[PDB]
């Protein structure tokens, strides 16, 4: 195959002469290319040095692993992969072709959404979150940035998996369960309805304060899973009773054009209470918030699972550029 | 103070704040008239118990009714605004009127109209939850048809009625009966005993009809009633059928064999009502083919229904809960219904 090169954004693309008048779209570096042999337009990925370590050539090998093997309809579809390399022993870059979208989640925020469209894209989220947590894979890391959208609504998540996202139990350092990734859900469909970061902190630290303002401090019963010394940082900071979550979220935020609205507005509000909650022994579940009156509606009751570690960095590049080969 | 009217060939003697009655109901058990109330101003439902004091049934009853209507506060349950008698004493004592919340129309009237998904599952939305609170106050009502479910022109719904006590005998299919049961649930028409979720059964029946516009089990009598079931939703299984009183079980056993048609054949999409629609309609089929069950045992439940997509959509998670009611020789029952009165 030929390849031709581009300087792209302060980058030097390398890619398959299918691909062309690439232009960038965010920063792995992504452009968007029209693509000749399909006649559209899509988002080229290259990947940042993959192999300058342990963490980055274990995440690339990950990412390509399940870009390859997932197909749900919320999860970011691969369209090709290639390295313009032609042995393993001069093999530098991956470039990841995928599906090009219409905007990223932060540029819906700044949008005057319905109930019907706003409930729509959780739905989606939740659908993605859930094929993810049936393959055994807990995010962590979803936020607006990462989630993409088309003008018809649809929604895909981007990646497999900043600090404003963070659920409590990641901040206090404990360990975390598929909830994990409902608090994520909440904190972006609180964003969503007011159109501002919900919890804004600045530091890591700063971040249990502002959940605290707001949410109130935590029971004792959540105090007795922390460990002594986690648990005195705690109970050393000054004392909240948290904030009603009418007053949090309040009826005028919401769409109120029409008296159907007004149930929709107290069932959005209710979820957003049980997704927002710092116990995660108490917090709704990616079944439970699915089964929930404002997202249930879009439910069709008439995909299957993906058939899917420690290395020295050539043991990965290795691993790697036989998944790019194939 | 009284005056008495002859209304729809037969007289009733109402309060004098009862005035312009005009019958909107007939039946055994009450008569029922519209009349508009000169101390609240509003038209109201007039309803004179057909002879209470006949035999013991009739005087349970008729306390029962009244009992429940005055202890029962919920929104989808028809509220009683006042209760009187014509007589003025204890040995007087013969007649009862209750006075109702006026509706638009019986649930008969407004099935087979051309409704949409919203209206439709609004309405069964409302009939759902007025169950649930019967059933959480001990009462299921086992006898649900249209024609005891009313209606306004916004939509909202109220059941009229409590159906039958819980310690009450049914007769089964083999006998006869003069008058149409359309909606009766198999559990009663075979002679097996019953749970909670016989009311969904009514429910499936009434969902039904207002998507087809016409009757989803019409038998010509009480035994077609059976055949009309199995051809549509096809023969039961050998362990259900066995376990019926043998007067049932031989006749059912030696029915012809059907497969049943599958739900997207009973109830295919041309029947229902944009691209939103597409979804609702596949919701609504699969509630349908969960409340259309001949066993009881895989029949959903009144909670699991009230969960579903399609219904669930109505939930109001902010609104207050109605909290749940404070609950013999012929003339016995009359000096106890005499003081419900007074
Ligand atoms: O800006 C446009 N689209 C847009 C906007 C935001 C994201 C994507 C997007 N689609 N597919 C992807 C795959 C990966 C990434 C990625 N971003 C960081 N890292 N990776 C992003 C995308 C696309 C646009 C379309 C038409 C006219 O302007
Ligand atoms: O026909 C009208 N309304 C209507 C129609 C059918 C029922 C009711 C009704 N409202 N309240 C009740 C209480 C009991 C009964 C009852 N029927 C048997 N037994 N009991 C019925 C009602 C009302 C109407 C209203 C305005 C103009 O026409």
């Amino acid at each position: 195959s030929q390849f031709y090169s581009v300087q792209v954004a302060d980058s030097t693309f390398t890619v398959l002469k299918r691909y062309q008048q690439l232009k960038p779209i965010g920063s792995g570096i992504v452009c968007a290319a029209f693509d000749t042999v399909l006649g559209i337009n899509v988002a080229v990925k290259k990947l940042s040095r993959p192999f300058q370590n342990q963490t980055h050539a274990k995440r690339a090998y990950r990412e390509l692993v399940l870009l390859k093997c997932v197909n749900h309809k919320n999860i970011i579809s691969l369209l090709n992969v290639f390295t313009p390399q032609k042995t393993l022993e001069e093999f530098q870059d991956v470039y990841l072709v995928m599906e090009l979208m219409d905007a990223n989640l932060c540029q819906v925020i700044h949008m005057e959404l319905d109930h019907e469209r706003m409930s729509y894209l959780l739905y989606q989220m939740l659908c993605g979150i859930k094929h993810l947590h049936s393959a055994g894979i807990i995010h962590r890391d979803l936020k607006p940035s990462n989630i993409v959208v088309k003008s018809d609504c649809t929604l895909k998540i981007l990646d497999f998996g900043t600090r404003y996202y963070r659920a409590p139990e990641v901040i206090l350092g404990m360990g975390y369960k598929e909830n994990v990734d409902i608090w994520s859900v909440g904190c972006i469909m609180g964003e969503l309805v007011k159109g501002s970061v919900i919890f804004q902190g600045t530091d890591h630290i700063d971040q249990w304060n502002k959940v605290i303002e707001q949410l109130g401090t935590p029971s004792a019963e959540f105090m007795a899973a922390l460990q002594p010394t986690v648990r005195n940082y705690v109970e050393n900071r000054p004392a909240y009773p948290g904030i009603a979550f009418e007053e949090l979220f309040p009826d005028w935020i919401f769409p109120s054009e029409s008296e159907r609205d007004k149930i929709k507005t107290s069932q959005a509000r209710d979820l957003l209470s049980k997704m927002l909650v710092i116990d995660p022994d108490k917090r709704i579940s990616v079944d439970e918030a699915l089964r929930h009156p404002y997202i249930t509606v879009w439910y069709d009751p008439a995909a299957p699972p993906p058939q899917i570690r420690e290395h020295a960095i050539e043991e990965w590049k290795e691993l790697i550029y036989k998944e790019v080969m194939d």
